[PDB]
């Protein structure tokens, strides 16, 4: 009887039809999305122990840091549109968090470019369709859950994880607890 609703985990009371089946959303300004970057790799310990098919998601939400939020979710979109994920996330959490040099949008395309992201690449494809369409996805994704905080985690669009029910005195447990909870829940 280890696993029970409430406990590592809540569900939804309407499933999100047509989810993705691991949904993670984030915030450059978030504290704790930081943690699970930097020192913890939340995202990468889940995958290891997900089957082999099973595709993980990642979006940023527009309800942290005023006016640069929705940039970083467009930003975030053409991060996505490039796959260039891995070259921009860590400068911009510190940009962001750490050195407190993110400020502007020109500031967001000052990352990407020194990324080695041509300034004109960026330019096409923040105002392409793709984009947009990204964009408006990111967005219609965290209110199909009635999103209200982040760092945050769906499962098939059914549950919820719940890390504050899990042990957090040590990072590497927690992460073992966390990871662990997704596996058990893709195959519920
Ligand atoms: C070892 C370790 C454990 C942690 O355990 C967590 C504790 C809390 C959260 C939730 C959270 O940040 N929020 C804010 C937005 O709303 C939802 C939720 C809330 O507070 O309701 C997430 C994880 C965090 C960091 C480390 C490290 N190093």
């Amino acid at each position: 009887a280890q696993y029970e609703d409430g406990k590592q985990y809540t569900t939804l009371e309407k499933p999100v039809a047509g989810a993705p089946q691991v949904l993670e959303f984030f915030s450059f300004f978030c504290p704790h999305c930081y943690q699970f970057e930097e020192v913890l790799h939340i995202s990468d310990n889940v995958k290891k122990k997900l089957p082999e098919g099973v595709k993980m998601t990642k979006y940023h939400v527009n309800f942290m840091g005023g006016d640069l939020g929705k940039d970083l979710t467009q930003a975030w979109a053409v991060a996505m549109a490039l796959g260039v994920e891995d070259k921009v996330t860590v400068p911009l959490f510190e940009g962001v968090q750490k050195t407190q040099t993110i400020r502007s949008a020109s500031d967001i395309r000052d990352v990407f470019i020194n990324a080695g992201i041509k300034g004109e690449e960026y330019d096409a494809a923040w105002n392409s369709f793709v984009v947009k369409s990204l964009v408006a996805q990111q967005e219609k994704a965290a209110a199909d859950v009635q999103l209200r905080g982040v760092p945050a985690m769906f499962v098939n669009g059914k549950y919820q994880l719940n890390p504050q029910g899990m042990d957090t005195s040590n990072m590497d447990v927690f992460v073992q607890q966390y990871a662990d909870t997704v596996k058990y829940l893709s195959e519920k």
